[PDB]
């Protein structure tokens, strides 16, 4: 209820490889707050493009990654935990504002994503926070995403 | 005023899977740059996004606003110079004003518009939209830095 | 008479990374069919073929003339049938007359125009061209034998 | 010079994965023919959709490697095993005819090409022959390729 | 006493890219097992394994042997039984004295050799050998247990 | 000298993606130990086959991950960070013995190699220790590599 592995992750979040970039929940509470993380490791693809030589986890991917943080919160406060329901959902983003990245993210980071709720309304998550290594912000974002029926 | 893939590999450090940007259509030195990149059901990022229902990541959307706005930026720079493109990288500082109208799917060209906001030194601040078929997609604000590898 | 990815999806077997049609332009039962792929520097493929110098294979050209082939021989005798599709594999017995003029690219639309030369039975025999802007990079013929999964 | 390894064909061909189609050249006569296969394994990426739950290579990917023989072929029967002038070179398809599927590949199966020159003038060289599976034919085509500069 | 991928596909939980078994050529209950993989350069684990010189990991001809093994182990106690397979893994529990006497290349089909130590419940102990044209290229026990998924 | 990051261990170790097992160097005493460690996160490809809706890091991978660790720890105890040299060596390793996993590792877990130098004769290296998430000792393992011209 307030910490999730990635086998639960996997029953909630409608994304998946090479997209679903949550490893794991630390803590949660319903329509407030998250703090979950992903590790970031060399064996990921996208470090074949970003950059050849010098592996920098994408600034965008990190928003992804808050991104699905507050969708695993909206679900969650919403239908409690409930893999029936969640499977033939998806999640749209719909804005992204204030986002800055300060500090870069290699492979060997702990990325913690910490969001907290600023306005929901039914399908529509508002959501703002940061991501942190090692207890350093290494961006902030603000974003609303809403949480649609497979059609 | 046209530049292929492989003027775009000379310019960009971004690689596979990371290079978002198909081919440059339209190029003025610090004002704007319009360009495209083909979405295709045979891209790996649609294996996991979704399932079943094939979406193009907006994040990625805005990854490719961002690498036009990257070439525009070098480009203005240093002018179409490989030598010195080779020793540089790009990061994102800032993203801003985003928002998502119509999602984009396989099959979808999905061309970038983008201005010179402002800009100084490595800083180049853009902002514009994404479209397919001549409807906004996406909008978008950034600001990325050139720097040395 | 426009078929999206999604419905591709529900006729088509192939699946990633060998699915290579992203949408139905227009279909036109025994007829013809013109559908299209999009290519982009993000596919896979591109790794190996070639390293600084992306060249959409023809082989895989041909390979999605056939799928559009198999997907009009399909439709034609059952229409939009997603239930009746999984009973049915269209595999292809032979492949002749293919000739390549012009090497396919990160940018382009590969557009797919094949008409029913001749068909009996379950044996369909398919020709056309492959088309990039309007201009013939491709022709090729084809037969298929359709039968249960 | 008759049997080469993919230390050397990696040399010769500018193919690399995920397509780079042949693995081993067992045989080889200058300006007439060559013997080379490709192992296939349930762990190559192209059965991932071909097909879900039925492993099948693609013809096309079986003319594909019947090709790149006959170019290493091609290319060796007037450069000899010469690296450095491999790679300013580069073969290209110019038509392919009567191509004829038998038998569906499957993983551990050894794909054996055999191709003979039927007609070679300068770079224009016009191939044919059969790709095997112990000792059966399990496809067959005719090609004419370039050989053509590389920028 | 031979089994094709396809039936592999449905006892082992491996997929793909784990599953290093691609064939089975010999079984004989609770005693031992021939297999094999085919190795091709056309395999992601070479683009890392090593840049201009693709040598197969010994660590995955051990894992071959190992679902070799958990092959023999599951057929031995249910037989070809699909429905009972799909509510199982297998998990590693000890390997030891492993050595690797010979480079596995692509061209290469890596057979497996186990026979049946010990066993156990769905605790098995198996020991062998991988072989290259009839050469030991690697040696191995290992044991693993069969677990409810 | 004791901390190396990613660019670090590329100039290293030949190994690349898929097989580059190692993300970074906590520490590292000259002929004696090191500790090292690689993220493990649902965002790498192998958890696709092993398994469907149950990712577990394979066990022989945290074995050549451990593999990997001491390579790094027997070349630069030899020459030192030197990318020069390093292109011109290559360490296969001959032997694994005594591996025993006791806790499966998974996306989210740091998977932390700790390995010593056993015995060291010539070109031949003998290395030992075990692999760690959070204190605890998931895997064991020895083995033994030979230092050898490219
Ligand atoms: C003569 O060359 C051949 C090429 C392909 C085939 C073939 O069987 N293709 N596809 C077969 C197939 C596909 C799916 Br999907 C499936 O679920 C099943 Br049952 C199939 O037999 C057979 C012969
Ligand atoms: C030309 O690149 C090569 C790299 C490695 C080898 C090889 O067969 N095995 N291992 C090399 C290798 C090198 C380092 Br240094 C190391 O720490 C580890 Br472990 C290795 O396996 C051969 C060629
Ligand atoms: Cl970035
Ligand atoms: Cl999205
Ligand atoms: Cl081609
Ligand atoms: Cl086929
Ligand atoms: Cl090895
Ligand atoms: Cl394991």
């Amino acid at each position: 209820q307030s910490q999730f592995f990635i086998e639960h992750i996997l029953q909630i979040l409608p994304h998946r490889y090479p997209m679903l970039l949550v490893d794991r929940i630390t803590e949660l509470q319903a329509n407030q707050k998250i703090v979950a993380y992903k590790n970031i490791t060399f064996n990921e693809d996208v470090f074949n493009g970003h950059f050849p030589n010098k592996p920098i986890f994408p600034g965008v991917l990190i928003v992804e990654g808050m991104a699905q943080s507050g969708g695993f919160l909206a679900f969650t406060s919403l239908w409690g935990f409930d893999p029936e329901i969640a499977k033939t959902k998806i999640v749209y983003f719909m804005t992204i504002d204030k986002v800055k990245f300060r500090i870069p993210v290699t492979p060997g980071d702990r990325l913690e994503y910490h969001l907290e709720v600023l306005k929901h309304k039914g399908m529509i998550w508002q959501v703002g926070g940061t991501a942190q290594v090692d207890g350093k912000v290494v961006a902030e974002a603000e974003l609303k995403a809403m949480i649609a029926e497979r059609e």
